[PDB]
């Protein structure tokens, strides 16, 4: 459903957010 | 409908959050 | 519905988060 | 009911996230 | 329900995110 | 089912976000 599809997109963006925060952590180190 | 539309907006804002975090990461690099 | 109303509030806060991260990026630059 | 209550709590935490990011931005400024 | 249980976990993680951002703000100060 | 599974993935990514923010906080400390 349309709900599920949007939640999938939300998950995708959160994965990218996680990735960028890992990059930030690495840079600060 | 309405729930899907709000989830779409949530996904849009998360995409912008991901973008800004990438900018921050790039600046630290 | 009540679900939709809370999702709308969630979207609002995510927009503010996006805005503040843009401000942070600008400050680091 | 219960879904609305959890979304309300999600909105509350996102508001706190927005607040803390504003604090970080203000500190960088 | 299963939806409610996952939203509860989402709220929990957002609370931790809020806490860590407060810690970050305190450290920058 | 499918909505629960996507919310589970959303919770998983938020847990990773919380973890990375803790790393950032620890680095600032």
């Amino acid at each position: 459903g349309e709900i599920a599809q949007q939640l999938k997109e939300i998950a995708k963006q959160l994965k990218e957010i996680a990735w960028q925060l890992k990059e930030i952590a690495q840079q600060l180190k």
